């Protein structure tokens, strides 16, 4: 159902598919932004059936210093996702993903 | 300014979007995924200028057995949506959409 | 994590790549499509840093008389949004964006 927690998950959803679209016309993401991307790989590699081990580790590569506006990468110490797997719902903890 | 109700529609709307973008990922739709793709060809449709019976048609050629989770099919016995007509709002039904 | 106010213009922003896809499909668009469309060409120059003036100019050039329809260039007056910009929050009309 569209749960508070469901219309939560689209609407980071649309964020990231925003900020994606912010980046790809030359814009350095600021750090809701960032959140929001890294958020969504998490969320749509789960979808994918990927692992919370392999998400910790491509979470990491999705954003880099060039990609966030001059103190972003140090703001963001981590991004915590509650994503749906296969065997259910789990907490992904992506730290560090920018530095 | 935008009503609560609309933003639940819009919501919804977008939720098509990442289904149909799975769907490009190669990824076989779940329930509320299959739901919502079926939900937004009849929303889209209405908007083109398609009557109600042109879409409880054209509503169960969105989606084949190939396209969502095995079960999916079964689970889906129909999908209704409020579309906006120039003769006014009515609930479409589209019964059996997946085949 | 967002406001309502937060969650609203998320909506509209979306409203906008909505409309967007319907013109792709070969759709006129409609009085509140072509206010989003409008508000989005606010909301990412806002983001870009574009200025004040800059956008309420290139507002009135996003669309077209043909791109929306009959009747509808008539129908928009202006259309109005809060905007963030780097020095803060604006109000920012575009005024007669089509004719």
């Amino acid at each position: 159902r569209l749960t508070p927690h469901e219309q939560e998950r689209l609407l980071l959803s649309y964020a990231a598919e925003l900020a994606r679209r912010r980046r790809a016309r030359g814009l350095r993401l600021n750090h809701p932004e960032a959140i929001a991307v890294i958020a969504d790989h998490i969320l749509e590699g789960a979808r994918d059936g990927r692992t919370v081990a392999e998400l910790m580790a491509s979470g990491r590569e999705v954003l880099g210093r060039d990609d966030v506006m001059e103190g972003v990468p140090e703001m963001l110490a981590e991004v915590q996702v509650e994503a749906t797997f296969p065997d259910g719902t789990k907490l992904v903890t992506v730290h560090q993903p920018i530095a």
